[PDB]
Order: C-alpha cells, then structure tokens, then sequence
C-alpha cells in the first residue's frame, strides 16, 4: 500500500518560496497521526524544509529520492529511484510537488487536507496531484483551526 499525504489551498497550492505557505497545527497533528511508525519517502527539497527539530522526522523511516549521488541526510536514507524507496508494505508519500506526481501511479489512498485560503496559483509553485475519476472520496467537515483557516479532510482510495 503507497498513499499520499498532503494539505492543500483549495486553489492546489501545496508549496511556495521552498515551505508552506500557511499556518495550520492541526493538520500537522493529523499528519503526524497517520505516518508514525511508517517509511516516509520524499523529495530532497521536502527534506531541505523540514525544521531541524524533526529532520528526520521521528518514529519514521524517513526516505528521500535525489539524484545526487553523493547526498546525505543524517537520518535518512537517500535513495537514486522511486523503485528503491517503494519497498515496504506501508509506504506514505509525503511530497513535495515533483515527488507527489512521480507517486501518484502507485497510489492507492490519499489523505488530503484542504485549507480554505485565498491562495491562486503563481507561477513556480508546488502543487497538488489532481486527483480523477479513479479515485472515491469520502469529506469531512469544515473545522476552523486556531490560525483562522478553515479546513477539511478527505480520505481517498482506489482499488
Ligand atoms: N503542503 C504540503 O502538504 C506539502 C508541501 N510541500 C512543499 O512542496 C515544495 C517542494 O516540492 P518540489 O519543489 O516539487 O520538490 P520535491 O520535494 O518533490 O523534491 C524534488 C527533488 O526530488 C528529487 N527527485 C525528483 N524526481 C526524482 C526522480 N525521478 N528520481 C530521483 N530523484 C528525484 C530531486 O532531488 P535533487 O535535486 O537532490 O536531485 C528534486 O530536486 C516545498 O515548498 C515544500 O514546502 C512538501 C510536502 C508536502
Ligand atoms: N496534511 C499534511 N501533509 C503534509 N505532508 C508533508 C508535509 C511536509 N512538511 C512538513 C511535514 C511535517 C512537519 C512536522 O513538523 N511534523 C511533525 C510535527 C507534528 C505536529 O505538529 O503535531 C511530526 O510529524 O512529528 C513539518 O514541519 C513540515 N507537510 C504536510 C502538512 O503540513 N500537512
């Protein structure tokens, strides 16, 4: 099983300027929730932007795809090819926007987070794999965090 978990604007903006460009704790919460005690794989840029205090990101087997050869993550393994990271039976796939696409083949659930923000896109952005017709969703209902946003959860599969 490889899944995929994000948060997004509702406009599919999941990245800009190498971060996320909101606050929302508890979505990071539920985040945490579903990955622990899993492998997490992500891109080298996704790496680069989580704070040090959980780079890695405990309780995980943190993965991260670069095609540098030489890179390390302390605490990670740095792995040439999606292949090599996909080889355990519980994988998450936590982004960002280029590792996301490479994935979304694989995938057979997504947990998405949508955050109602008055984001548009701009040009240079991460964004959201879009999901189509393959995909059954079931919506959660709108929750305001304490930063103000809205936000909702999704949880989505295909067989
Ligand atoms: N809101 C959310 O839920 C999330 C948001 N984000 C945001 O997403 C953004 C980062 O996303 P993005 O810029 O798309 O970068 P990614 O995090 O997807 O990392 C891309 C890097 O992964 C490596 N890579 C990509 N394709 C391959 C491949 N086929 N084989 C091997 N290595 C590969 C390269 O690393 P190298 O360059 O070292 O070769 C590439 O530069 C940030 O802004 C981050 O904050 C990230 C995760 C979740
Ligand atoms: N839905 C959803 N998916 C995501 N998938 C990938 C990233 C990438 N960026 C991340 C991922 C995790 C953290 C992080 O600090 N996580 C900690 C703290 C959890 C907590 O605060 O309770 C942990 O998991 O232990 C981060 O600072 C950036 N983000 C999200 C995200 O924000 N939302």
């Amino acid at each position: 099983m490889v899944g995929l978990i994000w948060a997004q604007a509702t406009s599919g903006v999941i990245g800009r300027g190498g971060d996320i460009p909101w606050r929302l704790p508890e979505d990071q919460a539920h985040f945490r929730e579903i990955t622990m005690g899993h492998t997490i794989v992500m891109g080298r840029r996704t790496w680069d932007s989580l704070p040090a205090k959980v780079r890695p990101l405990p309780g995980r087997r943190n993965v991260v795809l670069s095609r540098q050869a030489d890179f390390m993550a302390s605490g990670a393994e740095v792995v040439g090819s999606l292949e090599e990271a996909l080889t355990s039976p519980e994988t998450w796939v936590i982004g960002g926007g280029q590792v996301y696409a490479l994935a979304l083949p694989y995938a057979t659930r997504c947990e998405v987070t949508e955050v109602d923000i008055g984001l548009p896109r701009e040009a240079g952005d991460a964004l959201a794999p879009v999901l189509d017709e393959t995909w059954r969703g079931e919506t959660g209902e709108w929750r305001f965090s304490r930063s103000g946003l809205r936000y909702r959860l999704y949880s989505y599969h295909r067989s």
